[PDB]
């Protein structure tokens, strides 16, 4: 009769206010078929007594549930953990629980120890948005005063961090001080900073 358990494989999860994410959970048993997956938190929710999986952003999706064969040790079943960050999501980090059920009833225990960290227990750490990004330098913007830039030349930097920095957010604000100082702040408001002398120069004749 089979007694053992699903096993489970996660990581350790990295993802980013602002930013969408996916992670695959490996999934076998040695009955070779899971029958249901559950994402949770390892205490049940205080309003109903049944398994739930907060922060309320992390969604799970399994495909082939039920199947015979759908998680042998060759070919793991896999879930997938995703979704998008809140702009306001609270900044730390959760553990949280894969927990797999087989064909005959055996459903994968969950432990709060960190020697199952990386297993069927794994962290999520949430991170702010300018973590995620590395800003470029900008073409040099030529000044007439480095000390006083003009709106003109405020916004023609502005300009040219923009076209140097396509892959951050379009909604990512892009401000520029009167010596050249530029300063991304991201949409979950959070900031990255370029300092003048990679943004301006004095011009010449
Ligand atoms: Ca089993
Ligand atoms: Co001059």
């Amino acid at each position: 009769v089979d007694t053992e358990a699903p096993q489970v494989k996660t990581g350790d999860y990295v993802v980013y206010r602002g930013e969408s994410f996916e992670f695959y959970a490996e999934i076998t048993d040695n009955s070779g078929q899971v029958n249901d997956v559950v994402v949770r938190n390892v205490e049940l929710d205080k309003k109903t007594s049944q398994p739930y999986l907060t922060p309320g952003f992390i969604k799970f999706s399994t495909d082939n549930l039920g199947l015979p064969g759908n998680a042998t040790v060759q070919n793991p079943l896999r879930t997938k953990i995703f979704g998008t960050v809140p702009l306001n999501e609270g900044i730390g980090y959760y553990t949280r629980y894969v927990v797999p059920t087989d064909s005959n009833g055996n459903t994968t225990r969950m432990v709060q120890n960190d020697n199952r960290n990386g297993l069927e227990r794994f962290i999520i750490t949430i991170k702010t948005q300018n973590e995620k990004y590395n800003p470029a330098d900008p073409a040099i913007t030529y000044v007439n005063q480095l000390s006083n830039l003009s709106q003109a030349e405020r916004d023609a930097v502005a300009a040219a961090v923009r076209t140097a920095n396509p892959q951050i957010p379009a909604a990512a604000r892009i401000t520029v001080s009167a010596n050249g100082t530029v300063t991304i702040t991201y949409p979950d408001s959070s900031t990255d900073t370029i300092p003048a002398d990679r943004v301006v120069k004095d011009l010449a004749s």
